[PDB]
């Protein structure tokens, strides 16, 4: 199914970056930065934005273990997907006026 | 990017079922049923299970407007993906 394909992909993406160092199933700041730069580059306007990454790391690491675990990563993905969905919807609503 | 491809897919799937009736951007119980049966059938052990769909509807519709909006739908997707990831990680741990 298209949905479970997407779910599989969320899992794969995470594990593509989380296994370079430290906990194999959590993202370090470095691994997160890597993932942001390669996977969400449009959100960084294809710029390097370390201070922004720092803030993303701080907002996502809710339990303060200096890692972004999978639950924490999914919080990111959910927020950015909702925001994009909302964008597309408002663009259609604006058009129908 | 693989990630943004997946995010796009989440949006497209929801909008694939949400536009049959009512709000074009929310799932009725009926629309949610169609989505669950087409997209998550393995979670239903490939059975039709309207009693479980009812409970799923009731759980996802946190604002009690009788619809599952996109945010509500992503709560389900997050929960299921997290559970699936946990499964795959515990299967690896077990193996070692
Ligand atoms: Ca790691
Ligand atoms: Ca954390
Ligand atoms: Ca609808
Ligand atoms: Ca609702």
């Amino acid at each position: 199914s298209k949905l479970e394909g997407a779910m599989d992909a969320l899992i794969t993406v995470f594990h593509n970056y989380s296994g370079s160092e430290g906990d194999k199933y959590k993202l370090s700041k470095g691994e997160l930065k890597e993932l942001l730069n390669a996977e969400l580059t449009d959100f960084l306007m294809s710029q390097k934005d370390p201070m922004l990454v720092e803030k993303i790391m701080n907002d996502l690491d809710s339990n303060k273990d200096n890692e972004v675990d999978f639950n924490e990563f999914v919080v990111l993905v959910a927020a950015l997907t909702v925001a994009c969905n909302d964008f597309f919807q408002e663009q259609q609503k604006k058009r129908s006026k």
